[PDB]
């Protein structure tokens, strides 16, 4: 086939559109892709503790790792009666943590999951564009790396 | 040859694509080029201590060098099941230092190597682009300059 | 017949005049060939995402396909009281999408169909020629390829 | 013969009509000349990286070659039920790369082959001419030069 | 491994989070890490007795060491129904000494242990922060240095 793959050979990159943020509803029985989403940022950082002393030799500072924190930023087209946005609205109103999940919907693998505060939930309505939302999810604890953890492959539905 | 090199003479610049970040796996037996990498920054800085006093003559401040620190910033296309990204994920999860190496893969010389904290490991997924990663490696001690040190020329493999 | 087809043998090309643009009226019960049409352009394009990295080997850029878009350009002799032009006028005035169809009226097969914005609807009246119209139909979503889809063979009438 | 070739001697130019674009079907078992094709353009370009510095002597800019990219443009008479055009339609619809080949059908040598995105697939139907198609094939990787590579001489069939 | 440890060599500092205060329950059968603790101070001081006389030669005061005293200060997030805080509350109420222990929970070594008065047990509740506690443990006698004493490595549990 294809002339024995002489000039065409049939994992190299993931399209961003296949990676979506999904939230669980308040009961946990439905996993909801956030409607109209367009941009996704997963932030994970670790603190560095400087432990340089006069015992330190060589002229370089001495550092050790500290504690980790994470946040998720998601923006997109805002539709107020969408079920995921009503869930996010209730989470923001009731001061309740939301279980969030990052999934590759094309490969059907979960990437990250954890409990987040809805730290920011804002909207923009320019007269010449579409109304957009912006949500910030502040991690409350561990962000589980599902790429190196067994399971976590439930798709939104 | 070539008309005695009258108008063509056959070290002047290194293409950035030949300089890659590689990490060792947790055991140290495999050196792994970070998959999908596109940008590389090696930061090395030194503090300055001002020692100006009333003995200082001439109207210029007096300074001496302080301690050194380094970090490495690397971004590129994120593929979650790539072996190097699974290693980086385990390093970030387990709070374990990673041995990193900067190599010129074309000339097969190592440039820099050292122990780093995975200080930041973040991801972006725009709907119209490819999913990218961004990693920050905070140096824990010396960054060995392999350009002026013997050896350090193991290539990723 | 014909001397056993020794020198004459009785699919090779389609005359452009048999391929016409037709629009549905606002209710959808009548399919209307746009009156006086003379030129037809169906544009379909796909974006390319460059995914070249330092893993890319061989010296060639790496690309993947992106999202698709389409438009239809149609020009011809303008007659203002023609029913199809009154429909196009109401679509342009009311900001309502128009269901358009490209058909081969000679072979009675539909070629393409989809929902379009009337993005441009303009007119020229030179003193020495006939008054012409020009319409641009910007696709809102999928342009269904009826050449490889079952059905879609309703003729204007 | 011919008076010892005194005034007539029996590689100097290739007629464009002998150079055709062919695509493989989705399975790869049939190589299909694109039906009705009339024009063919094979674009291959390389980037130039300027590396001029203050070390540069002589007053000329210093440049090195960058990465390569290619595309193929093909136009011709459009017949919608032709097998090659149905294949191109399915490639455009399914977002799947197409294995393309440039061959000299008279000398039966392949010229170029590679994986392409169907980046553009458009049609024109003037009332006084024949309906034409225009296709743009955006290269995804290497375009193999079969003029300097062994093999690649399968003809469409 | 790691290129023979050319640039990375795999005791230099203890993270404060691994050093915790633990108290025994009233019976002595359970050792309880104080819940929510964030800061720890172990104070050990010795008195100096000046013995300068007119026999003292050289112009320097003459001093000898006196008696030792110790205290422990611990603050953190206050949760009233935590078992360790209920134990501390009963110790403060009943005027009974509490057996306290400083342990490195990461290395599982005890550092210090002794009998203390609960000298201060106070709370702060700012409207914009979390409720905190502050406890002061006044030593009643010897503070045993478990870093130079055999044993004393029972972990809280």
């Amino acid at each position: 086939a294809f002339e024995e793959n002489l000039y065409c050979d049939y994992a190299k990159a993931v399209a961003g559109k296949d990676v979506i943020l999904a939230v669980f509803n308040a009961a946990g029985d439905k996993l909801l892709a956030v409607a109209g989403q367009q941009g996704l940022t997963v932030n994970r950082s670790k603190d560095s503790i400087e432990i340089t002393s006069k015992d330190t030799v060589g002229g370089w500072k001495s550092k050790i790792g500290g504690m980790k924190e994470w946040s998720i930023e998601n923006d997109g087209l805002y539709v107020a009666d969408a079920e995921s946005h009503k869930e996010l609205a209730k989470y923001f109103e009731s001061d309740s943590p939301v279980c969030v999940k990052i999934i590759n919907q094309a490969s059907k693998k979960g990437l990250f999951g954890g409990l987040a505060i809805v730290a920011d939930y804002s909207f923009e309505a320019p007269f010449d564009e579409a109304m957009t939302y912006s949500v910030k999810l502040d991690g409350m604890g561990a962000l589980v790396d599902l790429t190196i953890t067994e399971g976590g492959d439930q798709m939104p539905g």
